[PDB]
């Protein structure tokens, strides 16, 4: 029954196209009563074998069945034999969206009757259809149901004329159509949510080669504002579990008593339906942390939620969500390892992850053909679903606001809408990030050709994190554990930053970067915690990359006013016990090496201490390039003769040249332009005097005195080498 | 009022804040306000008791209760932003945040003109000046100082018979405006100013130079957005000035942002 879909031919669910010689490779039953399966656990029974209009393996049905039960045309369409049902007396007399849009007269004999050869509705008493003589727009909500299952009903009995017209919002109310493509892009803890829930997906018969279920419940972990309604939401209308979501304030509103009213009798309802997803919103509310909480009624609410939890039978896969800002936010009671042991990361969306976060707010539109999105998205950095939805709605109402008050509705701009450039740039100058100081689990882009260096050096590095997670069986054969971690050191190491991200980029590793600021925060904060809920959420993030940059920062900060701190001695103890396993991987970055700790040298923390030297002549090329790469520079340059200039200057340094010739060619550019206003095409190529003025802004910030102190530190680096070297065999 | 639902005794807390909001579902145009909600919804670890928490909670439920239904519009007075806990303002739910601030001298001048246009001043005065001075002043400080002005009007006539001679023609002098200004206190004072103040850009002389890279940082990122992207890079983040302690309290940042017209 598993086959593709012709496209649309009539408007009406009293005619169905037919494809024979498929209905003759398959067993299909007669005419009224066929029942067609698919999305949303939506069984529906209409017509077949009728008007015969497209070829063979391709079947049209009607547009209220298109868009339910599928999600567009070109889907799988599946067929099902359901005969032999009861015969009805007069479904509705009541439609749902159109009643007022002309007069009500009988409510049944004046759209139904003329719209009719002997198809007497063998729909859902609850199910829509358009149906209307002229307008032919008018929907329906079965409220008479005189049969039970799906059946046709009587020629012409008589009922009641009890319509009245609601608006057309129930069915994106109760049965909101969500899918996999319906969430913006989180495939990477969407594909462990299918996993979770494949076990509760209709699925009693592995349960004996599961023993336990590992769902015994599910907690959602991500940023305040994210959202994780329709998260929650997914699994329902894709399994057909019953969904029945209550929230944390909702039940903190009523009284106590009636408190366990509607909390334990969701429950209670819970074993009634055979498949069954729980969602608790915003739990944190119910259960805190218990030195936040205040009172007795409180805590009688979360028991009585916890005896719900341990209350489970273990049967028919009943699965409790959860939405948590943060894990430590709920009482710890609560992740103990017989109910809601296993946590999933939401987390916050990366650059693509806003670029096809967009596409599904933006169905409903039409883009003026000027934005390809990705001008949109790495822009909003630190932005999360609500900002770029919030983001849409004020660029369409800043669109509105280009618009004068000059309204018929005419439909010149609300029928087709302009929302250009300018005005998402607009959009996007105000905006509000509530995911601001929030630390990105993603993949940065530098692709290993941004800095030279030395290839070989970075290469040992190449064998120490990569190949590890590449090949598992890299030292089991005749081997033990590499190293934990490599810190390097020298100048200012910006270069070490993009060392490390390359490193995350071949590996498509997560980056999670933690500034030396951001350790003093938690330095001078007295607030340790802090640390360790960092390496907790990354050991949740594997495989990452953990750089911390400016070691030496609590150095610089203690001589200002014992090198051992305290927030170092958490690394210590979080980092000791990092396990040997897992591919978790430290990065650091220090200006003074030697005076920050005497024991981070010491083996079974970390024993790599690479160093990198200036970088010189050979990478300068490189640093050329990367201003070649996004800037319009011209030709007639000689990056060979610019390289000779730079005798001592950092790559930073050699940013800021690029910087200086970027001012210089910016302020000619608009002085050119303002003479060329004056003297009542902005040349984007750059010429040999944008170097040739920015050279004199040019000074080596890294000392000279430091380089001799530098190899003093790798006289340290200079082994015990000599005579000694016997034999190989 | 927030306070009137807050007056209520527990479980009356329910009445008077459900009751507008499906009064609110009679009249489908419609707004609700709620007026000194920083006592309806504080920080919940601050407030020690359970009641507090009842209100919170119902209120947090019948934020969303006309999920687009009656398309009602909630807005609310909050003295400070700190006031209300984060979990009543995420985003999505009651989160559209826009300010008022302290008005400038020229916000004062025309709040000076909506408070005299009622009452009969001696059209003596200058009435800009006065709305010049008053730094952290806020306007029903305005229309207190014109009560006092008025006052004043009353007490320089003597204990007359209670007849019209001044009732009819209010009297007000300029040193009347500051013998009041002098009997009143601001109470808008150790507030950062957020108005653009002017100094027109003439009165500093020489460094044409660092007017020169001045003009470079600040003038144009969206006076020139487009012509900037020409290159791609980004422009300054920051800029230290260093020098003698000499000429150097303020007013070259405020002239350099006043071209611009920011704030
Ligand atoms: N990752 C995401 N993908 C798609 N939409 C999102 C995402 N995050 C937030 N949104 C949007 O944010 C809006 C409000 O979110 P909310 O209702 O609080 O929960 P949810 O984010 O689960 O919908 C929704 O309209 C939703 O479409
Ligand atoms: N080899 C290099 N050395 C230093 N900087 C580089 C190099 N290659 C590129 N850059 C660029 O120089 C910029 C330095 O700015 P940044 O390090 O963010 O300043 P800060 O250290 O004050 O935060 C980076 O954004 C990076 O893109
Ligand atoms: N016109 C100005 N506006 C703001 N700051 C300035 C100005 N001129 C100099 N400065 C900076 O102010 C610093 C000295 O300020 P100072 O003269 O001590 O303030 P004051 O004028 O209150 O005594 C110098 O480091 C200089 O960089």
């Amino acid at each position: 029954n598993r086959l593709i879909v012709d496209e649309a031919i009539n408007e009406d669910n009293s005619v169905v196209s037919l494809s024979q010689p498929k209905m003759d490779e398959l067993q299909l039953f007669r005419g009224d009563t066929v029942l067609l399966k698919g999305k949303k656990r939506r069984e529906a029974v209409c017509i077949v074998l009728s008007d015969d209009t497209c070829s063979d393996e391709k079947i049209r049905m009607n547009r209220v069945v298109r868009n339910n039960l599928r999600v567009r045309l070109g889907d799988v369409i599946s067929i099902q034999p359901c005969p032999d049902v009861k015969y009805g007396k007069r479904i509705h007399v009541l439609p749902i969206d159109d009643t007022v849009e002309g007069i009500t007269g009988n409510l049944f004999e004046v759209y139904l009757k003329p719209y009719f050869l002997e198809a007497y509705r063998p729909i859902r008493k609850g199910d829509i259809f358009l149906v209307h003589g002229g307008m032919r727009a008018v929907e329906f909500k079965v409220v008479e149901t005189d049969p039970s299952p799906y059946c046709i009903v009587a020629p012409d009995t008589v009922i009641h004329c009890e319509g009245e017209p609601i608006k057309r919002e129930d069915e994106e109310e109760s049965l909101n159509e969500v899918g996999y493509d319906d969430i913006g892009g989180c495939r990477k803890q969407l594909a462990q949510i299918k996993e979770m829930v494949e076990l509760p997906l209709r699925h009693p018969a592995l349960f004996k080669a599961i023993g336990v279920k590992p769902p015994r419940g599910i907690l959602l972990y991500g940023p305040p504002g994210t959202g994780k309604t329709l998260i929650a939401r997914a699994v329902a209308n894709e399994t057909g579990a019953f969904f029945f979501l209550i929230n944390g304030p909702e039940i903190m509103s009523k009284l106590a008593g009636e408190s366990e009213s509607n909390l334990r009798k969701a429950f209670e309802e819970a074993e009634k339906n055979a498949p069954a997803i729980i969602f608790i919103d915003e739990l944190d509310a119910i259960a805190p942390k218990r030195e936040k909480t205040h009172g007795e009624v409180e805590r009688r609410i979360v028991s009585q939620l916890l005896t719900l939890m341990d209350g489970l039978k273990q049967r028919a896969h009943v699965i409790v969500m959860a939405a948590t800002n943060r894990p430590n936010s709920i009482d710890p009671a609560l992740r103990r390892f017989g109910r809601f042991d296993r946590e999933v990361d939401i987390g916050i969306p990366d650059a693509t992850g806003r670029l096809e976060i967009l596409q599904i707010h933006t169905k409903n539109m039409k883009l003026a053909d000027d934005v390809d999105l990705e001008q949109v998205a790495n822009e909003t950095h630190g932005h999360v679903g609500a900002d770029l939805a919030a983001l849409c709605s004020e660029a369409a109402l800043q669109a509105i606001r280009k618009k004068m008050d000059l309204i018929d509705l005419d439909a010149e701009v609300m029928n087709s809408l302009a929302v250009t450039m300018d005005d998402f740039r607009w959009a996007l100058s105000q905006s509000n990030p509530s995911a601001l100081r929030e630390t990105v689990v993603e993949v940065p882009q530098v692709t290993w050709e941004d800095i030279g260096g030395l290839e070989d050096v970075k290469r040992e590095l190449q064998e120490l994190v990569q190949y590890p997670v590449e090949h598992p069986d890299k030292f089991l054969k005749f081997g033990m554990t590499p190293s934990k971690g490599v810190l390097f050191y020298g100048p200012p190491g910006c270069g070490k930053t993009l060392l490390a991200k390359a490193i995350a980029n071949e590996c498509q590793a997560n980056f999670i970067s933690i500034k030396g600021p951001e350790l003093l925060t938690m330095w001078f904060g007295e607030s340790e915690a802090n640390v360790r809920e960092i390496f907790d959420k990354a050991r949740q993030a594997a495989p990452c990359v953990l750089f911390f940059d400016e070691l030496d920062s609590i150095a610089k900060a203690r001589g200002g006013n014992g090198a051992a701190d305290r927030v170092i001695n958490q690394i210590l103890t979080e980092m000791d016990g990092m396990s040997t396993k897992k591919n978790v991987f430290i990065i650091g970055a220090t200006n003074r090496p030697d005076i920050i700790d005497p024991a981070i040298l010491r083996p079974g923390r970390l024993d790599q201490l690479i160093y990198i030297p200036l970088p010189d002549e050979k990478s300068r090329v490189a640093i050329l390039k990367a201003n070649l790469r996004k800037s319009p520079v011209a030709k007639d340059v000689d990056l060979e003769f610019l390289a000779k200039m730079t005798n001592g200057f950092s790559g930073a340094d050699l940013t800021e040249i690029c910087q200086r010739a970027c001012k210089l060619a910016i302020r000619e550019s608009i002085e050119s332009e303002i003479r060329r206003e004056r003297e009542r095409d902005p040349v984007p190529e750059i010429r040999r005097d944008h170097f040739e003025e920015a050279m004199r802004f040019a000074r080596r910030s890294v000392s000279d005195n430091d380089i001799r102190k530098y190899e003093m530190f790798a006289q340290t680096l200079q082994q015990s080498r000599g005579f000694g070297s016997f034999r190989f065999p």
